[PDB]
C-alpha cells in the first residue's frame, strides 16, 4: 500500500518553536516518506528545502507562500498537522483539511475546538460526572468574578505550554495575571489552584474508543510546570509507572477514556490530571501533544509496549480508518 | 456602495438545496454587491455565472473547480457562508475562512461544531442551567442504553432539515431509527419525545450583547416538523407572535439569550423551544439558520421591527466589528 506523509508545522501561536521541535522528533521516527510544511510565524507557509531550512533553525519568523499553500496535495496520502495551539489544535486547520479531502491525523473540527478551549471543554467533561477543579471564564474587558478563595491559576482559554499562565496569591495581583492571559486570547479561566498537587498524564490512542498507555507523573522543584520546566532537558522527571494506590491508575485510564469518547476525539491525545488530597481531577485534553525531546506523550507509550515508529505508524493509520469510513 | 460580500451556498451536506434556497432569500433582499459561490453536492465549486445557473436550478450535483477555488478572495469585504448542515455550519468553512483572514458572518470554529453536536450542545447547556430534553448518545456500532421509556425521537447528532429523524414508540424499532440515522453520521441522539408539544423559536442577533427578536410559534398537522412540512409551501403554520402569555414569551427569550452566550455564538441564532405541561426545554440552537421562503429566523425579525434588508446589514456589520476586535 501505496503512503506518503505531509508533516505540517510550526505555527502562529506561542507554541511556534515547540511545533517545530515536535516536528523534528516525528521526522527522526516515522516509518513512511514524510515531507515537511511549515507554518511561519506571520502565517505563510515554507516548501520544500525552504521548510527544512526553517526546521533547522527552530524558528520560522517569515514564510514565502499566503494562506493557502501552492503545496501539491495529490502527491501526500495522509496529512499530519503537527501545529500546537491556536491555528492548528483548535478545529480551525483541521476544518481546511477536510474540505481538502485529505485523512489527517488526530482529532477533528469539533474535537479539537472544544479540547483546546478550557472553559468549554470543562464544561462538558463536568456535565459528564468527570471531576474537575473549580473554575470560571473571565470575558477581556468584563470584571472577573472569582467564587472562591486564591491562590488561583489564571490561563488564556486556549494555551499550551504553559505560556501567559499565572499562579495569583492575592486579589491584588489577580487583574496583572488576567492582563497576561489576554495577550494570548480573549477568554480566560481562572480555577483554584491545588497546593500541594502531583500531576499525572496518560496518553490515548485511537479514534472516539481509544487504548491508554500507562499512567505517568511529573515532578520537578520549580513553583509549576512552566515553560522553561517543560522544555529544559532534565528539569521534569516522569515516573512511570505512576507511583499510585491500588486501582487510583485505573481511574485515572478510565476517566481519560471516558473523556475521550464523549469528546470524539480520534487519532490521539495526552490527558493530564491533578492529584489533589487523594481526589482526582482532570485537567485537560491535548489533541496535539508535543513530541519534543522532553516530552511525555510517546515515552508513556513506550512504556506501554507502542515504540516510537510504531506509534506514529498507528497514528497515520487511524487517519485513514476514519477517512475510509 | 463599495462594500462587497461573497455569499456562500449549496454544500455537500444533505441541506444543500436548502442551502441554495437559502441563498435566494438573502440575495433577493441583501443591500451590499453580493458575489455568489455554490458548493456543488461532489464537494467541487462553482463560481461566477455557473453559480448563478446552479441557484436557478435549485440543486447543483456537480461542480467545476475542486477546493480549494480559485476565488479572488480579495474582492470581498465580508464573506456569508450559508451552508447549513456539515461542512459549513459546524466550523469546517469558519476554519477556513479563519486562515483566509476573512471577516464572516456567524459563529466562529468552537461555537459552530459544538451548537451542530446535539449531543455536546446540551451537555453544555445543562451545566449552565438550561433546562433541555434528557437524552442519551448513541455511537455506531455500540448498544443502545436508553434511561427513559418511549415514545423517542432518535437523531443523527449533526443534521439539520429534520433529516434522519425517526418518532420511535417501541424499543422494538429503535435499531431501525438508530441504523436510519448512522446514515448521516458515527454518532446519534434519543430523546425523550414530547407529546403533546408546541414548538417556539426565536431569533437572536449580535456579537457581545444579542437582542432576541419576538418569539413565534410552529404548528404542523404532521407527525412532527418534517422535512416536508418544513419546506413546502404553506404546509406549515407559522405565527409570530407566538399565542402565548406574556410571562413565558419573556422566559423564552431570557433562556435563548442565556444560551447564545453559554455556547459562544455570535452573529446570529435561531433558538428553539418546545414547550410541554408548561414547562420550557430548550431544543438546539441553529447558527446559519434558513433563510428559505418558507424559513422562521427572516420573519421573527421583521415582526421586531428589523427589515429584512435590515437584519441582513446588520449581520455583515457585525462580522466586521468582531473582526476589528
Ligand atoms: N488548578 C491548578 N492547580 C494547580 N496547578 C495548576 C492548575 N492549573 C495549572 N496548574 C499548573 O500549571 C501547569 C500548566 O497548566 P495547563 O496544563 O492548564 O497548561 P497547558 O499550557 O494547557 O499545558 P500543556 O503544555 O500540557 O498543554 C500545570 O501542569 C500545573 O503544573
Ligand atoms: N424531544 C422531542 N419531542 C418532541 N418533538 C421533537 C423532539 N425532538 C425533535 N422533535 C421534532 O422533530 C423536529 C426536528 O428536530 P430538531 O429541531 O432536533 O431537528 P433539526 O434538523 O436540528 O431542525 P432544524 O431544521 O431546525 O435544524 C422538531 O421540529 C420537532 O418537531
Ligand atoms: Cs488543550
Ligand atoms: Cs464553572
Ligand atoms: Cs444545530
Ligand atoms: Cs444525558
Ligand atoms: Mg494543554
Ligand atoms: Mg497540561
Ligand atoms: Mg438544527
Ligand atoms: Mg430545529
Amino acid at each position: 500500500m501505496e503512503m506518503r506523509v505531509l508533516l505540517i508545522a510550526g505555527g502562529v501561536s506561542p507554541e511556534h518553536e515547540v511545533s517545530l521541535l515536535s516536528a523534528e522528533g516525528v521526522l527522526r521516527h516515522i516509518p513512511f516518506p514524510t515531507d515537511l510544511a511549515v507554518i511561519a510565524q506571520d502565517g505563510r507557509w515554507l516548501l520544500g528545502e525552504k521548510a527544512l531550512t526553517a526546521l533547522e533553525a527552530k524558528a520560522a519568523p517569515e514564510g514565502e507562500h499566503p494562506f493557502p499553500p501552492p503545496l501539491s496535495w495529490e502527491r501526500y496520502d495522509v496529512v499530519f498537522p503537527l501545529l500546537h495551539g491556536r491555528f492548528g489544535e483548535d478545529g480551525t486547520v483541521q476544518g481546511f483539511l477536510e474540505l481538502l479531502g485529505k485523512p489527517y491525523v488526530g482529532a477533528g473540527v469539533a474535537a479539537s475546538a472544544l479540547c483546546m478551549d478550557k472553559d468549554l471543554s470543562k464544561r462538558v467533561l463536568a456535565q459528564a460526572g468527570v471531576p474537575v477543579v473549580p473554575w470560571v471564564a473571565v470575558r477581556k474587558g468584563e470584571p472577573p468574578v472569582v467564587p472562591f478563595d486564591p491562590p488561583f491559576f489564571v490561563k488564556p482559554a486556549n494555551t499550551g505550554s504553559s505560556v501567559g499562565i499565572s499562579r495569583v496569591e492575592r486579589f491584588q495581583d489577580l487583574e496583572a495575571a488576567l492582563a497576561l492571559a489576554f495577550r494570548y486570547d480573549e477568554k480566560a479561566v481562572v480555577e483554584k489552584a491545588l497546593s500541594p498537587v502531583r500531576e499525572l498524564e496518560v496518553g490515548v490512542l485511537g479514534n472516539v474508543f481509544g487504548e491508554a498507555s500507562p499512567v505517568g507523573e511529573v515532578r520537578y522543584e520549580a513553583p509549576f510546570y512552566d515553560y522553561e520546566t517543560k522544555y529544559t532537558p532534565g528539569r521534569a522527571e516522569l515516573l512511570i509507572p505512576a507511583p499510585l494506590d491500588p486501582g487510583t491508575q485505573e481511574t485515572v485510564q478510565e476517566l481519560a477514556l471516558k473523556a475521550y469518547k464523549v469528546l470524539g476525539v480520534r487519532g490521539m491525545a495526552r490527558v493530564d490530571f491533578f492529584l489533589a488530597e487523594g481526589e482526582l481531577y482532570l485537567n485537560e485534553l491535548n489533541t496535539i501533544p508535543g513530541f519534543t525531546p522532553t516530552s511525555m506523550y510517546p515515552r508513556l507509550f513506550e512504556a506501554g509496549g507502542v515504540a516510537y515508529p510504531e506509534l506514529l505508524r498507528r497514528l497515520v493509520e487511524l487517519a485513514l480508518t476514519h477517512h475510509h469510513h
